[PDB]
RNA sequence: GGGAGAUGAAAGUCUCCAGGUCUCUCGGAAA
RNA sequence: GUUCCGAGAGA
């Protein structure tokens, strides 16, 4: 992806876009009992933590462009992840505009706590303004898409996280990129459907983790991903991808049955323009991180690229022998023979992809299923029943949030969800998480919830 | 580095408004 | 399993 321009809003017109500038996130009361680095992202230009110029930091992600049309190793790739796609037989026809709005059995309505993005919100009107679940109504939609059309801007904001420290003096924070309620509903209505399938096939046809439950999942796992594992990782990679991927992604919805008029949607992706603060941009490439879909088409995405890179890198592969599971940009994978990911990369970077070794490792290629991470999480074997696969999200990842609330009332809240993610790590590991929460009166007084009871209910998923 | 307010001589400080797409999960309430 | 409300995590 690559800004091709910017204009001041005083030339284009656009309204100026303006989100909080102040974090939400403060100390808890477990602030100082258990270890942790992370603190909330920078939020404003003058933040006295930076060490860099901010905004230079926000748009370093836009890396540039290399292809913008698919050789043959893409349109085979992308062929060859179309064809494994045709047995989902997705229903390429419009979504009604109500089940785009409202949801369905395997698509959540869209989302009425969230902004409706431009011009709404720089106008005062919320999605409740316009959207109803208890009627259902969709008379006051079609009233705003005929007096405000489509492909309007995205609204730029600075997300509200945590980030390590090194990333707050870096200005690495991240950026949202707020879609049109427009947009959201008008892609809906085109995608709906392979949402739903997506949604509702988490494994290796797919190849996308989307509406999977890892403490189950992760037990299936290693059976999808049988013989030889391998994973690496991306630096940037939304922002990195160049047109060609989106042209990719066309050729597969093409080859699938989706109407000409439908696949064009994809180019208002591709190519799209932004506000940030007063200022108008324009982005060629990339893909705008909150738009409908995001998800999903970086998922499919990475199904092309990786089919892509190991055709153009390697003689004698046979496609049908990969297996792959990918979340957005993160990847899971398996092939019957192991192959060089150094190899790998660097014809990743010809394609303007930075891939990195797996999880800050020295190296590729040494990856294995012990110290394989998917979604943040470990993959461990139960000692009684090692078929059955732990996700372990690490404990210092658990420690970084509970150091932090927006809220000392979602203390209990908090603190249970933690819980449901600790006790895989182990009874040791989980009691001394549990007795430090303990320690001050506040975590004293909560419900923890009982390790074999956790495990009980687990084995019982099975 | 926005809007409105509070306080203040100001610098500041403080409150509200303003902050995506989706998935999974927990909790409260309800039929 | 459903609905509304609140939360957490992940991409
Ligand atoms: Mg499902
Ligand atoms: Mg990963
Ligand atoms: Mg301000
Ligand atoms: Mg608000
Ligand atoms: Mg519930
Ligand atoms: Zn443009």
């Amino acid at each position: 992806g690559e800004i091709q321009w910017v204009k001041p809003n005083k030339e284009t017109g656009r309204l100026n876009i303006n989100g909080p500038t102040r974090t939400k996130l403060e100390p808890s009361v477990f602030h100082d009992i258990f270890e942790g680095n992370k603190e909330p992202a920078v939020l404003h230009s003058k933040d006295p933590r930076l060490e860099v110029d901010f905004e230079q930091a926000l748009f370093s992600k836009y890396v540039g462009n290399t292809l913008h049309e698919p050789d043959e190793y893409i349109k085979e790739a992308a062929l060859h992840y179309a064809n494994q796609l045709k047995q989902l037989e997705i229903n390429t026809s419009q979504m009604s505009m109500e089940e785009a709005c409202y949801g369905t059995e395997n698509l959540e309505a869209i989302d009425l706590h969230t902004s409706a993005g431009y011009p709404y919100s720089a106008l005062g009107i919320k999605k409740r303004d316009i959207l109803d679940p208890t009627t259902r109504d969709v008379s006051k939609m079609k009233f705003y898409m005929d007096k405000y059309g489509l492909d309007l801007p995205y609204s730029t904001y600075v997300k509200d996280e945590l980030r390590s420290i090194d990333k707050i003096k870096k200005g690495k924070s991240r950026l949202i990129e707020a879609s049109s309620l427009n947009d959201s509903v008008y892609l809906r209505m085109a995608f709906g459907h392979l949402y739903e399938a997506f949604h509702a096939n988490p494994g290796t046809i797919t190849g996308s983790a989307v509406g999977c439950n890892p403490d189950t999942f992760w037990s299936k796992l290693p059976i999808l991903l049988p013989g030889s594992l391998f994973a690496f990782d991306y630096s940037g990679y939304d922002a990195s991808l160049s047109p060609v991927w989106f042209r990719a992604l066309e050729l597969v919805l093409r080859e699938i049955g989706y109407s000409e008029e439908a696949v064009s949607l994809i180019e208002g992706i591709n190519h799209t323009h932004h506000v940030y603060r007063n200022k108008t941009y324009c982005v060629l490439g990339g893909m705008p991180s909150g738009c409908s879909g995001t998800s999903i088409f970086n998922s499919m995405i990475n199904n092309i690229i990786i089919r892509a890179l190991l055709i153009k890198t390697f003689k004698g592969i046979d496609l049908d022998e990969l297996n792959m599971v990918a979340y957005g940009d993160d990847v899971l994978a398996s092939y019957p023979f192991p192959i060089d990911c150094l190899e790998l990369a660097k014809t990743g970077k010809e394609y303007g992809l930075t891939m990195t070794p797996a999880d800050k490792s020295p190296c590729f290629n040494e990856v294995n299923w012990g110290n394989a991470t998917f979604l943040k999480r470990g993959f461990l074997p139960d000692e009684q029943f090692p078929f059955l696969i732990h996700p372990t999200m690490p404990m210092r990842e658990i420690h970084e949030s509970i150091r932090w609330t927006k809220d000392a009332r979602n203390t209990q809240d908090h603190v249970r969800s933690l819980c449901l993610l600790a006790w895989h790590n182990g009874k040791q590991e989980y009691e001394k998480f549990v007795s430090t929460i303990r320690s001050v009166p506040v975590g004293r007084a909560l419900a923890i919830p009982n390790y074999e009871n956790l495990r009980r209910n687990w084995l019982e998923l099975f």
